[PDB]
């Protein structure tokens, strides 16, 4: 599908067999979503943004769905303000821009 | 264009008569520039991200040229960590995301 930016481009997400709504975003290198609890092993890990860094927890080869794209990878886990799909999982489901 | 997300999707602006490198980023509402010089009056405000708020100086209907696509609107300059070019902007410039 097409995406206009309008708004915040959100979708749903399947992840550890949970539905969210993610914001899919060029900026981020790698995914993190809001604090969840995950089964496995995990690498803490700092990310930073504006306002600066924030601790996550690095999960590996994780399985999620974006809008029926299914991709497997690494998923940190996080107080992050909102659900971001980065760029480790957005070329794994064909996502580009364009203008 | 079409751009792939395999590594950051960085392309040239001009802004304020300068040449300028900056990242294409969907998850953000709005354009935040690094530390620079712009013209005309600014007003004081403040933004968040991942990690917290910063302050910032908001420049309203600045012309700038975005890989060879002009646009005209907000500005905000402050200690952002990159350029990033925020909805604001991709709206104008005709950017989507596909997949
Ligand atoms: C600043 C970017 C280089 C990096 N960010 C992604 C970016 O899209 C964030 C993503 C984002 C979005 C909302 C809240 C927090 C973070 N947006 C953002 O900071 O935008 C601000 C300017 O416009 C406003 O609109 C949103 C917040 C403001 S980030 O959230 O800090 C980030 C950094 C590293 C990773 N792996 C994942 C995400």
């Amino acid at each position: 599908p097409q995406i206009t930016l309008w708004k915040r481009p959100l979708v749903t997400i399947k992840i550890g067999g949970q539905l969210k709504e993610a914001l899919l975003d060029t900026g981020a290198d790698d995914t993190v979503l809001e604090e969840m609890n995950l089964p496995g092993r995990w690498k803490p890990k700092m990310i930073g943004g504006i306002g600066g860094f924030i601790k996550v927890r690095q999960y590996d080869q994780i399985l999620i769905e974006i809008c029926g794209h299914k991709a497997i990878g690494t998923v940190l886990v996080g107080p992050t303000p909102i659900n971001i799909i980065g760029r480790n999982l957005l070329t794994q489901i064909g996502c580009t821009l364009n203008f």
